[PDB]
């Protein structure tokens, strides 16, 4: 069993396939795990979604790395066995945009902010194939994602980063933070090397008030968690100013 050093452990409900774990958290979404082993520290653990809609499947984040995003696939088609119509990924680091070529070899449509695909050759990233833009009060414009289905990209402001965007599951009660969202018991916001800690605070709040009937709240490196997650993180970073 993987523990993680940073990241949450495993409970019931979990399901271990090669090297990711998968949880379902509802009748059409699910959380993909992927772990960074780092050497002398142990496993970084990072989550993203899997969505059904319909005859198809859209994801949200890749893994650490291309072999673990491979894996998820193979993970959508042994359990789900429908095409992976899109992916989201919610900004230029790592642990959301690490698998991008497992992405494209398996020819599914890529989707990031523009700034994530004009940072992710700085961050050294692989660009995702199309760019979301967005409205002054965050809103992605409709052109720009199209047949998203039930995933509604918002926007929040600057804040883990400043390219960092945010996901409501429509048809659900689920949003998804990323990295920008840490649980209600974290002491840290995490890494805030690349951070806006000016403006934190009002992009966490603005994820809120974005989804303000989302009571399941995913975030990337914690177990889902109720609103006191976004809460929380914007009381750490009211401290940054
Ligand atoms: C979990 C993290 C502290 S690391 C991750 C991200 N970092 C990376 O993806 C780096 N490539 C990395 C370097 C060394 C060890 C682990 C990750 C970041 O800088 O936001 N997100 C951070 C966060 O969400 O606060
Ligand atoms: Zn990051
Ligand atoms: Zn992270």
């Amino acid at each position: 069993e993987i523990r993680p050093t940073i990241g949450q452990q495993m409970e019931t409900g979990d399901q271990r396939f090669g090297d990711l774990v998968f949880r379902q958290l509802a009748p059409n979404v699910w959380q993909h795990t992927s772990y960074l082993d780092m050497p002398g520290f142990g496993a970084v653990a990072s989550n993203g979604l899997i969505v059904r809609d319909g005859g198809r499947v859209l994801v949200v984040d890749t893994a650490w790395t291309d072999d673990q995003t491979a894996q998820i696939l193979n993970w959508i088609k042994q359990e789900i066995n429908l095409p992976v119509a899109l992916a989201v990924v919610t900004h230029a680091h790592q642990d959301k945009m690490g698998g991008m070529d497992a992405l494209h070899a398996a020819g599914i449509a890529t989707y990031a902010n523009a700034l994530s695909n004009q940072l992710a050759p700085q961050e050294g990233m692989v660009a995702a194939q199309h760019s979301l833009t967005f409205a002054a009060n965050g809103w992605v414009e409709p052109a720009t994602a199209p047949n998203f289905g039930p995933l509604k990209v918002f926007y929040p402001g600057p804040g883990h980063t400043s390219d960092n965007i945010t996901v409501g599951i429509d048809g659900t009660d689920i949003a998804f933070g990323g990295c920008l969202i840490k649980d209600s018991k974290a002491k840290s916001l995490g890494n805030l090397g690349d951070a806006d800690t000016e403006h934190y605070a009002a992009s966490a709040r603005a994820f809120g008030a974005a989804f303000p009937k989302a009571s399941m709240i995913v975030m990337s490196h914690s177990a889902p968690d109720s609103r006191a997650a976004i809460t929380h993180t914007a009381r750490m970073a009211d401290k940054l100013r």
